[PDB]
């Protein structure tokens, strides 16, 4: 035992969860609201509707101990997603993508939220509709990240047919902030 | 992360998934009964006593779009078990069936349910009493398969202590078929 | 299929189970307590605090088919823990140790419970405050091992925010059970 290697998906970990972020509102009281992901450098922010939906001030937290405020760039009713906007300083961490990586029925998956950090795992239950996972989905990792085992990004943690979960194809998820970044809410 | 592979048991998921079935009920109304699991090339089906108690007419549907009428060849209340019978046309995809493997506490198996299909992963918690596992079994999955790795049958996922799912040992659920097929219901 | 292997944690299993017993209260009945874990040749045993609170008489009974009865050593309110005391004959299973192990989040862990033996599969989802896991944890498990692919003792499983199960890293339950040898109860 001292010299083999345990089984372990801690490399997928050490890779996506610096890019998944806390999420906080700033009322006059501060309440935790959910969880999100960094998508890219310019500093545009994944995260569910529900969570930033009575926001007075919006706060990100990085688990490396940084902490920005957050404007709404805008949201999507439909698919329940939100993207929000803050100032990179020099580096900022962003959630592995592949988009030439095709998700499969059976891929194992970890939930990543941040309610310290929460991770769960699951398979891809159904491939996306949305993604289903058997990942457990709730509050503490709502609106935060699925990555495969590698830690390329493959949905986001959403809420709202019992032990499965949904997460919102990073396909549609890419597409989805890119017309919110361009106009705002979409239709 | 481009160059390689992700952990996936969606091989075992093309082996198996093609061999398990929708069932349902066509009263006078069409209604979703659970699931089911294509044996051999006979045409033979196992499913749940429960999914198939109250059926006017059994409808059978597979996941490459063709839809067969089933008759009962016979039940087991004892093991909720229950054989179906319908034409094989040339090309009837099985559920892949090793007599020789010893299912061991600790392997890891896929429940594979037909209410698009939703699979779930877990281990053999207990080996078959029947056969535990912590995968999610529900009604979505009840009378479905559940395999290793490979994509071997390892039981049918079943119905009637918390977090834990049962499925009848595909040992004894091949010889409580052959039992009903050559007689009909059997004590 | 007939050739290959299944993915499988029955390695681990091998490894680990011999050593996670059951624990009972013989009154004056017969009932069952919990589980727990022997963790060295001397005989002492560790399981949760609540599931001795209660016992006039406590027995234990390892899956090789021995029965000891057992005397407590003493106990931890603050981390719900508890050692007893058995006259080792000559071969004692004990629960796999590496001091050495550095427990990473996304490391694949087995819980395993002595209510027949049930034993579920998750991953470390927060590393210890105490270690949290999303294998399942409950009653028929709570005082039973958690350990790693390699078998390796990682927690001991604990009851007393969804989705998510506890259990006390195994340095923190080496140091406690050692005080409470030298001690008993210690503040």
């Amino acid at each position: 035992s001292t010299d083999e290697t345990p089984a372990s998906y801690n490399l997928a970990v050490r890779r996506a969860a610096p890019a998944v972020v806390n999420v906080y509102n700033r009322g006059l009281e501060i309440r935790t609201l959910g969880s999100g992901v960094i998508m890219d450098q310019r500093g545009y922010i994944i995260t569910n509707k529900h969570v930033i939906n009575d926001a007075d001030q919006i706060i990100v937290a990085l688990q490396d101990g940084r902490v920005f405020e957050a404007l709404l760039v805008g949201s999507d009713s439909l698919t329940d997603l939100a993207v929000l906007k803050i100032n990179a300083t020099g580096g900022l961490p962003t959630i592995p993508i592949n988009a030439r990586r095709v998700p499969h029925i059976g891929d194992v998956v970890l939930a990543i939220g941040n309610p310290g950090q929460v991770i769960t795992q699951g398979i891809i239950s159904a491939t996306g509709n949305f993604l289903q996972t058997d990942a457990s989905i709730n509050p503490g990792n709502s609106g935060g990240a699925l990555v495969n085992s590698l830690g390329e990004l493959m949905g986001i943690n959403t809420l709202s047919p019992e032990g499965i979960g949904f997460a919102i194809p990073f396909q549609l998820a890419t597409k989805i902030m890119d017309k919110l970044i361009r106009d705002g809410r979409v239709i």
